[PDB]
């Protein structure tokens, strides 16, 4: 399975965002296409799409922002013909920071949406 191959273009599972943005930049079209193709061709495969934010701003603000990030990714794959039934958009807000520093580098790493492929 390509989903288990670390050299497959499918190994890349994170989309990053600008400050305060939920726009999925153009550079991510081929990655969305790769994942979409995998999904459409494997009807049984389910992906959890988790939106994350950096720590700046309110708990509620960043929960809402994280949601919009996960939805932006789902939507981009929706548009490529993936069934809604294989996709779930959720938000972790600022609660699961991947980098734990308090600077531009850590924040940028946390303004992120991950494709979490289900067992």
């Amino acid at each position: 399975d390509p989903l288990n191959d670390p050299n497959s273009p499918l190994a890349k599972r994170s989309i990053y965002f600008d400050f305060d943005s939920y726009s999925v930049k153009d550079e991510y079209q081929p990655l969305m296409q790769q994942h979409a193709q995998y999904l459409k061709s494997h009807p049984q495969r389910h992906v959890l799409i988790q939106g994350n934010t950096d720590e700046r701003g309110t708990s509620e603000y960043n929960l809402a922002l994280g949601q919009k990030r996960a939805e932006a990714v789902r939507r981009a794959m929706a548009l490529l013909g993936v069934n809604d039934s294989q996709m779930e958009a959720v938000s972790l807000g600022k609660e699961k920071p991947q980098a734990t520093g308090h600077d531009e580098a850590s924040w940028a790493q946390n303004r992120r949406a991950d494709l979490v492929y289900q067992q």
